[PDB]
RNA sequence: CACCCCCGUGCCCAUAGCACUGUGGAACCACCCCACCCCAUGCCGAACUGGGUCGUGAAACACAGCAGCGCCAAUGAUACUCGGACCGCAGGGUCCCGGAAAAGUCGGUCAGCGCGGGGGUU
């Protein structure tokens, strides 16, 4: 007549989102300290002028113009040139 | 650099690589020889290291040749597609306008640009 269950899903679940992607692009300002990469690994590698916290953030380290360096795939690099 | 060549070291990060192949030796490089100590081997001077030859340039390196491989790669057309409009009950499909691949064919290529030093041009 009618049905009992009993079925479910295992699934669901799921992770809170991680904003990720660079946040400073091609040719932008940027103030001592600005975030301009958050990644998984080591996709943008740092250049002159940024570092790299733990998280392989990428952060300025002295203001100026962002410039990005692709080298050929799978090794990038994204820098800081001062306007001047 | 005056011309060559070699040694280091770079920008370049494969149209710059690999194989097959030829050339190279006291002038740079290499193997070489010795090691009780500096120094070093999870064992061994193989490697790091130390004292230095001759000998060999065979190995390795440098250079030249080469298109077998690798890599780079058209135009043409197409896929798809912003945006204008449409058909099909629906799965799906069309027209106009611009953008426009990938794979493949044509091919292209045994790289190029520097710095310093050494050593040669009866
Ligand atoms: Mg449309
Ligand atoms: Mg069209
Ligand atoms: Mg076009
Ligand atoms: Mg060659």
């Amino acid at each position: 007549a009618h049905k009992k269950g009993v079925g479910s899903s295992k699934n669901g679940r799921d992770s809170n989102p991680k904003y990720l992607g660079v946040k400073k692009f091609g040719g932008e300002v940027v103030k001592a300290g600005n975030i301009l990469v958050r990644q998984r690994g080591t996709k943008f590698k740092a250049g002159q002028g940024v570092g790299m916290g733990r998280d392989h953030t990428l952060f300025a380290l002295s203001d100026g113009k962002v410039v990005f360096i692709n080298k050929g795939k799978g090794a990038r690099f994204i820098s800081i040139e001062a306007a001047q």
